[PDB]
């Protein structure tokens, strides 16, 4: 596989939720440094779904090839994002902006 | 609600998958212009899930307040993102980059 091309894919498709650097922060998704040879659900400090915690496989080329084809088929129950807004005041402010912008 | 604050929320939490401008493109999510007073699942040209197509409610302040609190509770079956990589060669290139970056 080509590292240059895979870097570009990573930046375009993965970096919004994941870092890969050593010492890198958790974002929407876990930091992935040391993933290879690690079991699912093991980045220290990250709260996974029970599905991702329990899948029990070891990450490596072959299992990433299958997972990446369709994460939710490979780990049914996995959740990639929470798209909502829990705070009442943020919801009200966002709704007021949407009422303006989606009408003008 | 405060339009200024809601604009900032939109940019930080929604704009990665949605546009709101008239004439705006579909991205991961549908363009939202003309949402208010429209039924779910109606942006022209966008392929929704059957869940979002069938929910059958009208979008307005009160229904957005509930949806935004937790989209998947309000529309069980909804899907916000496909995080995978369907092409074999992209997967191989991405895996090769991850093998390098997550180890160095
Ligand atoms: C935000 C919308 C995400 C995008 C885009 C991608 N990933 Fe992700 N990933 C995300 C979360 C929230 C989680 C944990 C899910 C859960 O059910 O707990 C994950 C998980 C992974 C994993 C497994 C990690 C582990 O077991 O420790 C991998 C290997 C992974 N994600 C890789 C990955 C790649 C390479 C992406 C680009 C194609 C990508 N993800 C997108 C959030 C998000
Ligand atoms: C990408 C990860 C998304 C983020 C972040 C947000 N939304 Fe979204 N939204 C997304 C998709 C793919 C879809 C269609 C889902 C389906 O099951 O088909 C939606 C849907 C909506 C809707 C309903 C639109 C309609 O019925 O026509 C609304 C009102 C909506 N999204 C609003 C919205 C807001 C305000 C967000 C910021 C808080 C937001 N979404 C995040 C994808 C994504």
């Amino acid at each position: 596989g080509d590292v240059e091309k895979g870097k570009k894919i990573f930046v375009q498709k993965c970096a919004q939720c994941h870092t890969v650097e050593k010492g890198g922060k958790h974002k929407t998704g876990p930091n992935l440094h040391g993933l290879f040879g690690r079991k699912t659900g093991q980045a220290p400090g990250f709260t996974y779904t029970d599905a991702n915690k329990n899948k029990g496989i070891t990450w490596k080329e072959e299992t990433l090839m299958e997972y990446l084809e369709n994460p939710k088929k490979y780990i049914p129950g996995t959740k990639m994002i929470f798209a909502g807004i829990k705070k009442k005041t943020e919801r009200e402010d966002l709704i007021a902006y949407l009422k303006k912008a989606t009408n003008e």
